[PDB]
């Protein structure tokens, strides 16, 4: 399944953290659409922030990378998991 096209805009924090999480364990976007049995489409999508973010396909992306896809404390570890770094957003 083709994907790609990208080229300067912007990323959600839950698109930052994807990418972040998937990058921290070298797994691909199609690795993650796997992990989670979802279409790499929708990843590619994710990573901009123009799927629709939804708490179930949020809660497997967790499992996928070990990390939080939901509040400001996105980006923290489940349960046990490495630090990672923090930083605004704008709107």
């Amino acid at each position: 399944g083709s994907s790609g096209s990208s080229g300067d805009r912007v990323t959600l924090e839950v698109g930052k953290v994807i990418q972040q999480g998937r990058q921290s364990k070298g797994l691909t976007q199609k690795d993650l659409a796997t992990k989670i049995n979802e279409k790499p489409q929708v990843i590619a999508d994710y990573e901009s922030g123009r799927a629709i973010p939804n708490n179930q396909v949020l809660g497997k992306i967790e499992r996928a990378i070990g990390l939080k896809l939901r509040g400001k404390d996105i980006g923290k570890p489940i349960e046990k998991g490495p630090r990672a770094k923090s930083g605004p957003s704008s709107g």
